[PDB]
């Protein structure tokens, strides 16, 4: 039977909702580049949770700033309203007036039509939209309401009327599951202002995941389909404990989860360069123990809990974090500020960093970086991707994950990983592909 794997391994890629604008990264590029053929799951980022109704919703309101910036924020236009010309679509045909579905939702639908093993998941939350998870998961009633609303909107595909698009079942069949990205339950390590209950978030979150599992299976039984549930797993052991992310019980609800293997350090500390995605602990890191992370440290914590490794995956970065005024080529050195970025400050795509200054790779820590005498960038390259994939295989994990697809448009890193998967012994994942 066809499985959503590459020789038994998952290769998950995040697709940014906002990437279709300035970055001009659309689903078509995944097709023509051959990258989609190397992916097993695409996480559409993101779906927001309404601050007033505590439910999944569809709106057209810009994300603002301040404590209320995410209230009611959404981009229905990018999601399903935006019309694609024949020379910009995956199918090669333009969106017609009669289509109830357009936007990236329809583009991904066209991509799935060319990749039978490919699944599309809706990622809820994210760093910017995690403010309302705590309240939404507070009671049995609130949890039931949230889950029901998300399945109705994304799984059943019932969209509201917007710009001549939308309607009941408009997005039917596109989403194969839900990915939960609450950053982070039971702790205030996430964005300041997020709802947080250090006492009950852990238990409420466990209950929330169980409700998602229950409702997804209930719906799947009515149409003979098997939906999956995943989540973005934290790397910080403190976050892991706070949310009960390493509680085996949660993996009776989640089919799998992809572990954060990036953003372990960054320009938010403008005077100290360092690794944002090191595979192993770095003896040279001079910071306090509570701030030192590594992908390996996180992976081992989940494995120590008895969580089935096939239900885990490791995330890699298709971008780098950089500093300017970096005095040394060696990591953990002085710098003056975050470096300029093409689209976002102190952040740059792998596609641009692969030719910036000179490349550096440290197999001992499983890290890579660019240095041009002034700017220092921490990122993942072919070398770290190959080493980390060997690690995924050697640890018996279920696969890899990428944040985010627009940074590696030719699928050089995604491909290096998939190539490794196809050459390795059969993976442990048997997850069925979409019908």
């Amino acid at each position: 039977p066809l499985t959503s794997t590459v020789n038994g391994y998952r290769n998950v890629g995040y697709f940014a909702q906002w990437g279709v604008y300035g970055r001009a990264f659309q689903a078509k590029q995944l097709d023509v580049s051959g990258t989609a053929k190397n992916l097993t799951h695409i996480n559409y980022s993101f779906g927001n949770i309404n601050n007033q109704t505590l439910t999944c919703f569809m709106a057209n309101k810009a994300q603002g700033t301040g404590p209320n910036g995410s209230d009611g924020a959404g981009d229905a236009w990018a999601d399903f309203g935006m019309g694609y010309a024949a020379d910009k679509s995956v199918s090669g045909k333009a969106d017609t007036w009669d289509q109830p579905l357009a936007g990236s939702f329809n583009q991904l639908k066209q991509l799935k039509a060319k990749n039978p093993k490919l699944k599309v998941m809706i990622s809820l939350g994210g760093w910017t939209w995690s403010k309302n998870f705590s309240k939404a998961a507070a009671t049995e009633a609130s949890r039931q309401k949230l889950v029901s609303s998300c399945i109705d909107l994304y799984i059943k595909g019932n969209l509201p009327n917007f710009e001549g698009r939308g309607g009941a079942g408009a997005a039917a069949g596109i989403f194969d599951g839900i990915d939960i990205d609450w950053e982070w339950p039971g702790t205030n390590s996430g964005l300041a202002g997020n709802g947080v209950d250090t006492v009950n978030d852990r238990a409420n979150f466990k209950a929330l995941l169980a409700e998602f599992r229950k409702q997804l299976d209930a719906y799947g039984s009515t149409n003979n389909k098997k939906y999956v549930l995943s989540a973005f797993l934290p790397a910080n052991p403190a976050d892991i404990d706070a949310g009960g992310w390493d509680d085996p019980a949660n993996f009776k609800s989640l089919d799998f989860g992809s572990i954060q293997g990036y953003d372990l350090h960054g320009a938010w500390n403008p005077t100290l360069t360092g690794h944002q995605a090191n595979l192993y602990d770095d003896p040279a890191d001079p910071r306090a123990p509570s701030k030192k992370f590594s992908a390996d440290k996180a992976v081992k914590k989940y494995l120590a809990a008895g969580i089935d490794p096939k239900q885990l995956g490791l995330g890699l970065a298709a971008y780098g974090r950089g500093w300017t005024g970096a005095k040394n080529v060696s990591p953990w050195g002085p710098a003056t500020d975050g470096a300029p970025g093409t689209y976002e400050t102190a952040n740059e795509d792998y596609d641009k960093l692969k030719t910036l200054g000179t490349d550096h790779y440290d197999a001992a820590t499983g890290s890579a970086w660019r240095y041009d005498g002034t700017q220092w960038w921490s990122y993942d390259n072919i070398a770290t991707t190959k080493q980390k994939t060997d690690y995924i295989v050697s640890k018996g994990l279920g696969g890899g994950m990428w944040w985010e697809l627009s940074g590696d448009r030719n699928g050089e890193l995604v491909g290096a990983m998939s190539d490794k998967f196809r050459a390795a012994a059969p993976g442990p994942v048997t997850e069925a592909a979409p019908p």
